[PDB]
């Protein structure tokens, strides 16, 4: 079907667009998606994600094109264009910083710690470590950032982006919603996918079915509570 | 290279894919946009409305892609597609009836008389005519809908609208904000472009510059104010 030996990893160039997702940022450093991070379109995100990942059209048709609202272009974005706050970018990122007080962009090794952290005495990061986590980040993010936002929708977005971790960068069934600590870092570290540490594509989909009571357990042992106004309003394109 | 002659009205068939947009049915019903209403990406809009109408890429792209989160499909939509309550689709329109209580998608007569009969004593619409119909729709839906919504964001995509069919179907220099009521009315009626009538494609460009200040005067003269939730979110996809 598909060859990985013909998609190395190499790292981005200076001016390699790259965004606020690992997930497509690695997808990108593979060459899955065009590696100087420009131009892609949903479709091309879908028959990445299917390709690298086994991640179903589903989830990323839908996620797709909320992220096309981020670009001034008609059906493309570059990555970085998917930094712009309040779209889907959320405060309380797993690896980056709250744009209010910093890089709502780049890997942020400190802020990662907690995550690095998390489950401790296991080789796996699961669902109870991932809740503790986002509860954690979110605890940060009211604690230092005073125009945290933090919606129904932002936490159910958080969610999906630990569930993703946990199925993608699983080793066994992603169903189990495990993965390997040191698949996970370099997923984050490096923007790489661990193929040399023994990482292979899942050979089950992953889509909403799979993904939504994982979500929804995240959720449910994170402790969430709404912030304010709990408004769901996302910002519909760049420069308003 | 556009020839209007080339682009003759043509009545929609029973499975010729129609919407709530005037705007977009007209352009398909003179295959500026396909006939058949389906598979319409956001670059055909762009080219579409350019040609039709010259309306400029910026608007456009804007609301185009906000419109293609109402299908399932990677980057196109259908044009009945945009009926979805809440992505755009929105209660107080100037020629549906609201979803909750009626059909939000087709043409209504009897909705439409409250624009026809604005002005009176003149032969054009205007923008204080169009804010006293926004006025008047807007009290219609809180008298007789009990699950009306108006936010900050409905009420600024309506007077949007009002502001393109001002402009659109305009005489002299869309700038003016003022359209012919010959025009405007076969334009909602018929969704039809009124050439026969003696209307022409503006050769001046509709933009955001030129809408933005035309939709503002239209907000303040139509004495708008929220009246509950007023939270600016949008349906971010189909069947949630
Ligand atoms: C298999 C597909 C994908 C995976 C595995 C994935 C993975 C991730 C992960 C783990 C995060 C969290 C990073 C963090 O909190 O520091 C994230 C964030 C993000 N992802 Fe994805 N993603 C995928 C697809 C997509 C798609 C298709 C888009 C856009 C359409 C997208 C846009 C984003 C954005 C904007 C963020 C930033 C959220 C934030 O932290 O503020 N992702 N992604
Ligand atoms: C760029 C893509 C466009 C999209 C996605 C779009 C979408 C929509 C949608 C979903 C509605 C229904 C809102 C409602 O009344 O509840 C609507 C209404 C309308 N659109 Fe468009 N439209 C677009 C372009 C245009 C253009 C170029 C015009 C030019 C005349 C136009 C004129 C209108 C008008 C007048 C209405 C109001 C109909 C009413 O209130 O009865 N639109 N549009
Ligand atoms: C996650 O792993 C830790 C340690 O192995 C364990 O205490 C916890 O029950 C696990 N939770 C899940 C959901 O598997
Ligand atoms: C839609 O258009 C694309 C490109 O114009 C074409 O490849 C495809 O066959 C079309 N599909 C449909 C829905 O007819
Ligand atoms: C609209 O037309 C009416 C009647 O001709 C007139 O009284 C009014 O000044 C006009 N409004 C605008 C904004 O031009
Ligand atoms: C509409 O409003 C009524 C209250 O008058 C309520 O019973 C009903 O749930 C609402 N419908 C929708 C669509 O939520
Ligand atoms: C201002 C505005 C006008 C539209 O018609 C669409 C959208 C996205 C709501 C933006
Ligand atoms: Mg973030
Ligand atoms: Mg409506």
């Amino acid at each position: 079907a598909v060859d990985f030996s013909a998609h190395p990893w190499k790292a981005p160039g200076p001016n390699d667009s790259r965004g606020p997702c690992p997930g497509l940022n690695t997808l990108a450093n593979h060459g899955f998606l065009p590696r100087n991070g420009r131009n892609i379109s949903v479709p091309m995100i879908v028959k990445a994600g299917f390709e690298g990942y086994n991640v179903q059209s589903d989830i990323l048709i839908l996620a797709g094109k909320v992220g096309m609202l981020t670009s001034r272009e008609a059906d493309t974005i570059s990555l970085e264009d998917l930094k712009l706050h309040g779209t889907i970018e959320h405060d309380a990122s797993l690896s980056r910083e709250d744009v209010a007080i910093g890089d709502n962009l780049h890997f942020n090794e400190a802020i990662f710690t907690t995550l690095a952290n998390s489950n401790p005495g296991a080789d796996v990061y699961n669902i109870s470590s991932a809740a503790q986590v986002q509860h954690d980040r979110l605890a940060d993010s009211v604690a230092r950032n005073p125009n945290v936002t933090n919606t129904d929708l932002t936490a159910t977005i958080r969610s999906s982006e630990s569930a993703f971790y946990l199925t993608v960068m699983s080793a066994g069934d992603p169903l189990r919603g495990e993965a390997p600590k040191k698949f996970v870092n370099v997923f984050f570290q490096e923007e790489r996918m661990p193929i040399k540490e023994g990482w292979k594509r899942s050979t089950t989909p992953i889509n909403l079915p799979l993904l939504g009571p994982i979500i929804d357990r995240i959720t449910e042992l994170s402790d969430w509570k709404p912030t304010g106004d709990n408004c769901g309003a996302i910002v519909l394109g760049p420069g308003l």
